[PDB]
């Protein structure tokens, strides 16, 4: 559909946003004080929760961009990643290294899929 | 439709394209001796200026990138958002820090929208 | 289609996706001693083979971000852009410094096209 579905949940700091059978939506994480491995293994597991809760799912995701704060954190990152991803069925994948809105973030994930 | 359309197509970049229903577009500030916060604005309302001629609003954007050169700048662009945006008409966004390519660039804000 | 499908479907990564009359790809650079001129030339060839593969081209670019490692080679990709990209046909533009994964890469360059 060319109608706009927009999804306000008050213990999600992204809205999620469906139009034209896709979906946007950016993870943060929620433990700030946790480490960069728990921060993305923990992000991704809200991004699954999200897109099953619009009927998607971890399958159906287009294309991730993993914003880092810090290169010292990318080897972490890949191995939240790679106990996640589903073999045959991965998104394109872009992973940059750059400035986070809070100095507690190590990981945001940008995420579009399909529905 | 599935023609791409371009607005103001010149030899090495287009300003806006529109297929398929959806419009990208990036901001840049014509400022450029401002401040964050009133670099941010300025990029907003000629966001609202080609959304408008298009057809479109500041209600239906999808997804927002708002890139900044400097991390003491969050909260000011955050301050110049909030001002701007349609509550519950919010697109998903990411605010980050990353280097511009005119030094004089506080921000730099892509935008894609449903047309 | 609402169909997805992935050229080169791997374990934690794949290559090209389409959905919905739409591609997504990143390309990386292959020659990881190489300059950064040489780097954008060589990623640009690779969109070009990634796009027809899938009967598209670049003409049908819609949106692209580069993203450098230093912002001393702005100039550099620039002029391999201005060789490759196609007067009146380009897509909407957008360049950032940022840190890669690979501490070799001097660009990466991130496209969503039509198809």
């Amino acid at each position: 559909s060319l109608s706009i579905v927009r999804i306000d949940a008050e213990d999600r700091w992204s809205d999620v946003v469906i139009y034209n059978n896709t979906l946007w939506y950016t993870g943060v994480p929620e433990n700030l004080d946790a480490d960069a491995f728990e921060q993305t293994a923990n992000t991704l597991a809200q991004i699954d929760a999200v897109l099953e809760k619009q009927g998607s799912s971890k399958s159906r995701i287009l294309d991730a961009t993993i914003f880092l704060s810090d290169k010292a954190d990318f080897a972490a990152m890949n191995k939240a990643w790679d106990a996640w991803v589903v073999a045959g069925h991965a998104p394109v994948r872009c992973t940059v290294q750059a400035g986070l809105m809070n100095p507690k973030y190590k990981v945001e994930i940008k995420i579009v899929a399909a529905v």
